[PDB]
């Protein structure tokens, strides 16, 4: 099975970059930098900063990109329900396999913290919680042990292991009932900015149901329908409803080490591999949110384990990459990106699609919808004629999504009236945006113009000689095999 | 592998009839109720009649057809440049094992052969055989060897084994070098007669080679460029240069008794079979002219054996089956193709079409034309929307040809404007013809009205009701999955 | 799919002949004909003729066989349940379309029977039908209609369609509630006979549930336990019934004609293929019962229209063909038998068993018995060495069936101690008996003599040569791939 | 393709370990912590140390296996012909980007490096490079260009990147003619001790040919001719001729750094696939020797991304990971083969057979040997059997190489009177030895103890309980499936 070479990838077919602004990049200059680098995406974190502070990056984002006459799209992080801890005094709180702390549900000690009383900002733990229960924080990385009630806002705990935790950490209570909202009143406040600012996409924090899912479109309202909602899963309980959110959202986002207790370190690369065949099958996005190349914050040039840990990623099929600290806070913000870059481009080697279409349509459900039935259609087409990119009309571009879903051998050019259809596509591999002014142009029932608009994109990309079969879609549905000028 | 039942088998995907026509049918009242009964071609066979005759067919069947409004195939199936016996003083002659016998290239015998001394119309005869060759007759089931030359013009012969022979039978001769014409002189002034009188297609006979096909195609000329030419297979070396013949004709007719001497009656079937499937993959039309259903020339029922000969010969992917004597000289010409009909319907039960189409679509060419892609890309849309009908636009009907290829499992209903399409369309299986007058109705480069014209007909054949899917091509190169009004 | 030739078809994997004895052949003289012309099994046709004269038949076959030194199973075909038409004055009774009829429950008008009142052996028929209903009789190609009782013992009739019948016909009434016994006294008797004079199979007539197999081997009681169980299928009821009397039988025999009322005459060829195939899968024999090669009861030569109906028998999946009033009763007797050995040798041709075996072996239920794990391994292990002949040591043959199911492409040589073990392998195809004399030989736990004979015997009948490889099976469980010496 | 789940992963089936010996791990007692904490294979690296301290190794192996009553492979890990640079008068030396630096062939330098002038044991490096060429140090990490002559001995060079090296690296010279033998007069008379001592295997250094392969067994003679050779793949070269080097040796071991110049960082991730996927498709053995958990050389507990690092590796296809540094000078040497166990075991999950079998098997060459034929054979039985241990007696251990690589999903237990063969099974994935002492036991062509030796073995190791069923084989050829008592 498989008797690859080391040849080709061209320069499309390569995953996405999304870059995590702060204040390293959020200058309009640096902005510059990132996109020339290969940013796709700006990705704004809620969890810090004010309204002021993201108002700005909105800006200068918008700024950046109009000057360098591209479309890149902004999302917002949310900051979500998840239990966190407070901050501590020093940079950190030191924990030791032996030692017994307290963990407070009083807001007194939130902005006090120390490695023996600290802050939960879970206002009800002392309700919950029963005596040899375990408390696992940042990740489940370091694990507490219940001992006893101290009073009504205190517990008493056993460190089971020595690990050195950082501000504002991730706490999860499994065997404790803890109905969390799928939305934080810091997330309704954050998601109403978002609306109001004309974002592109949310990345929804510590989803484990479908049913949260739909109360974040729910908070997003009527005006924010045309926003896609990107899923983190996070815990266990996303795991255990994955099918169900998956197509039920717009996408997936899992991180590594960010999956929670209940998979232990070495099962997790095996729900990687499980959580991307799975959103690939469905046609759905998945973005690999791991952190790797992190040496990059400091250093220039990167490892070669961190050069294959982005490979692996890349090459089990993962469409985004998303850097953090490393264009947020980090020395090198342009050189990392660079290196993304090249590593998605070159990772690509094996990654087939002849056979490997075949079997995504083998597995959908029949009858499917017109729509999607045209669209597997013509990426059959493109096999048949071996040639050689293809040509799509869509407005809202759920009929780019549709035609990438089917994995083409060949570059897809959208063409699109709706300048938001254009920062949304960055997230999708594979795919290129041809905007076309509806306004300034205007006709095109014909539909001439666009069509060509497309051609003239592909031809001048290198794509397309005289010669070649280009494949057109304007689906909901019509298909066209065109020999080109 | 396949677990059939017994109960759809709707009104189309039905095989297709073939009439010869004789006395017993010439009238345009019996060409009438040939029409009723099943016929979709009139067969003119050119080995007897003058051309006065066939004349007043060509007129009766276009009278008859016109009144019934609608349109029927004629064919002109020539009499070919295979060597043949004279004509017998009796009915017949009756051959002895034992026997010596004479055989002469002069013609004063030719209208007084006997068993003791008959006619051979090849005048090289006596140059070309030897002492100890066989002379094979009648489908090589009477089989002669050369003893002597009794002079210049007769062979001494003896008898290898006992059969009764008739008028004007055809003579095989392997191991002797015979380079036979492609055209005989006579083919050669009958088709001119076809082309000037407009005949749909030609079944050419005795095509042992690719490049007599273009020989045919030569003597039909310009005018005749747009008639089609289906080759009989006849002779071992027919077989032996099919794959070449086949991608070069637009047809083979194939019967199980005239294939030659080279294949042995029990690997007959074998031959049928390939021959079958090898006409299926390239997509053309196979027309099974052997003869079953012989007892209806005297009697109003067949027999339960040839029901099942039949039934064998269609559930084997026969596309057309052809009625000789029975339609042109028997006793009951209507009830004959009336069964067939039947036959043709009932006997198709378990013809699969589902996987049937994806391995035909592995077998073909990458990459194939542009024209091809489409047809089988659209037949693909039919299974994974699971309805209903298809409409093609197509002027030479070649686009209604590729889709038949694909084999859907939906009625294919093809709009023209050529009247000649109409008819060479009923040697296609599962294609109905829509006629549009692009004199009378005129405008469609919508193309509106000419594709409502054909789901206009879909809906009133019960294939369509309101909700159901219906496929339609504009190729040459375009595709539409259109909802029902 | 199959792009098959034309050249090899070796000795074995031909199908196997099933004569029926009559007056043509009941000498030791004919039947030692019979046996070199290519018989397997003697078939008695216990419908007619008294026990006397089968044990004549019995005694004669055994005589013929012993001095040919050869074993030829003999099979008892019951006269079953079915219910029959008396006998009639003339040779038959002649029905006429418009006609009206009497039948009748009276003995007194069995042997008395005509066109206007004949008789019926059901002695309960006045009570169980209906003014209205349909009789149907021989094989339904006579019809009635009730329209009447005439008395407590006599019906009135009307002719549905005209056709001629003769004596003691087939009887069948769907839509009547007819509990008709499993086996009748008759059979029971008959039964008896075939344990006590050491038959090899019966074939048991009129089996329509499974149920009524298990009653078949309660009449054979623990001494038949060894005797073979053969079903006929001959109406809906049997075949609506089929999967659960394949598995629980021995075996299927069918016929073209003799196959009921609710199957039409075109969807016969249908049944006949769903049936090959769902035996072929379970891996037991089915018998072509169907009359081919008819007019061989008084000519010499057959016609080519029973060539390729044999033809297409054998092709489609056929193990046996059985041979009636042919053999029994004909004029050439031989003639029959040989031209019945040429065709079930040439027209096996296109016969694959390389993906054919893996198909058979994904569609049994895991786990499957350890002895039939050992079988498909081993055949298996033919198609790795590509060699080149199987040896199998089995008692009851049970081994060697299961072998035959898994379609090697070698021949399968069984070496048994039971001499009926070796009549009772006639029926499968592909597998030749060697008998091993377990008194005069005697020793073989070894088991070196009896492999050795097996090795013997493939070398002598030119199967492998020095340097070939031979699988070799000891199952109830061993496997050896041996280097022939 | 492939829904996952996390489960089962019983204790066999997991990837074996081998241990580099150092100070930390040589003596006695720490070599029975290896063994405890999962030893395979223990390692020498023959590029260090007199032959006296690798004969201390091998003597504390075998007591330490001894004492714990099991069998440790042996393993000689050659030193090589790879040129290599001297060593440095710091801990290593310090290249800059920008500077220039001198490179010699003077014996004079080679205890005496800087980073300023070291040496290169290449004594004829001024003949064979050229000014403008590229010399690659430490895995190509460093990369230098030479500018002139100094002398007949020393090369000025520049320093193309920053990269701190230390003591003897491997130097590549592609671009350049350098001709170094397959073996170094040091591998020759280390590879004498290696027969002389009765090691389990070679691990060759540099080998980049197939012919290559066999002067390394030319060069351990008649007498070293049971010992196995597993190659290192470690330059350009040897990928280029895998196919011939794979199906030559015994094994093939390879390092994600240690690949070579011409293989790009990003394009190692490939390699490594390719490698895997190309030797199990030939049977033979991966070994990854590619240093993951670097950090618990110093640290008890791993990082989880070199937890994911292994995982991976694992979850590929590798059969052994490999232990360098960390057993042979590490902290923690027990703690680092405990994790590697148990990442080894957990990381296994989703690993196919079922299909993942046949696959492997339509792509052997037919016709394949008797005894490959066999095994694969008893493979398929497992499956139809759905049960649950092997039992395979083999001599020289093939026959359960031979099992293994057509992976069945149960153990396989191989019995064994050469305890060579139960060293040398250490590095075969799914095999477990019991040896059989055919001196003090004895007789066994029954084969009857054996057998039952090593189904006690499987029903004490809790495999098969009374009622499972058991594949046995005896192979060069013998199956038998078995019921456990």
């Amino acid at each position: 099975l498989t008797l690859s070479i080391f040849d080709p990838v061209a320069n499309y077919r390569a995953a996405r970059i999304i870059c995590t602004i702060g204040p390293s990049t959020q200058s309009v200059e640096a902005l510059k930098g990132l996109i020339q680098s290969g940013m796709s995406v700006a990705r704004m974190n809620f969890s810090h900063g004010s309204h002021e502070y993201h108002q700005t990056t909105i800006n200068n984002v918008r700024q950046a990109a109009a000057e360098l006459g591209v479309n890149i799209a902004i999302a917002l992080d949310t900051k979500g329900p998840e239990i966190r801890t407070g901050q501590f005094v020093g940079g950190d709180a030191v924990m030791e396999r032996g030692a017994t702390c307290y963990v407070t549900t009083d807001p007194a000690f939130a902005d006090k913290g120390t490695k023996d009383k600290f802050y939960i900002d879970y206002q009800n733990l002392s309700k919950v919680v029963r005596p040899g229960n375990y408390i696992y924080i940042d990740d489940g990385i370091l694990i507490l042990q219940v001992q006893s009630h101290e009073d009504e806002q205190t517990l008493e705990c056993t460190v089971t292991n020595s690990h050195t935790i950082s501000d504002r950490r991730g706490v999860n209570l499994p065997g404790c009932d803890v109905d969390l909202p799928a939305v934080s009143a810091k997330d309704r406040v954050d998601l109403q900015f978002g609306v109001e600012q004309g974002v592109d996409m949310i990345f929804a924090s510590f989803i484990r149901s479908a049913e949260q899912v739909g109360d974040v479109r729910k908070a997003l309202g009527p005006k924010g329908r045309d926003i896609m909602i990107i899923c983190k899963i996070e815990n266990h309980q996303g795991v255990q409803n994955i099918d169900s959110i998956i197509e039920e959202s717009d996408g997936i986002m899992v991180a590594r080490g960010d999956l929670g207790v209940e998979i232990p370190a070495e099962k997790v690369v095996v729900a990687q591999k499980i959580l991307i065949s799975k959103c690939n099958v469905a046609g759905k996005p998945v973005i690999c949110a791991t952190q790797m190349l992190e040496s990059m914050t400091y250093n220039p040039r990167p490892t070669r384990a961190e050069v294959s840990d982005v490979a692996n990623a890349v090459f089990n099929g993962a469409d985004c990459v998303m850097l953090s600290g490393e264009t947020a806070k980090g020395k090198y913000p342009n050189e990392v990106v660079q290196y993304m870059a090249r590593i998605c481009l070159e990772a690509q080697s094996a990654l087939n699609e002849y056979v490997f279409f075949n079997s995504i349509k083998k597995l959908q459900h029949i009858p499917m919808s017109a729509d999607e039935a045209v669209c597997s259609s013509a990426v059959n087409s493109v096999y048949e004629t071996k040639a050689k990119a293809m040509v799509v009309l869509s407005n809202t571009g759920r009929s780019a999504r549709l035609v990438a879903k089917y994995r083409p051998n060949c570059p897809i050019v959208c063409v699109t009236t709706r300048l938001q259809t254009c920062r949304q596509l960055n997230i999708t591999q594979g795919v290129e945006s041809v905007f076309f002014d509806a306004d300034k142009l205007g006709h095109d029932w014909g539909k001439e113009h666009r069509v060509a608009a497309g051609v003239e994109f592909a031809k001048s990309k290198g794509y397309v000689q005289t010669g070649d079969y280009c494949v057109v879609i304007h689906a909901d549905n019509q298909t066209r095999i065109l020999l080109v000028e």
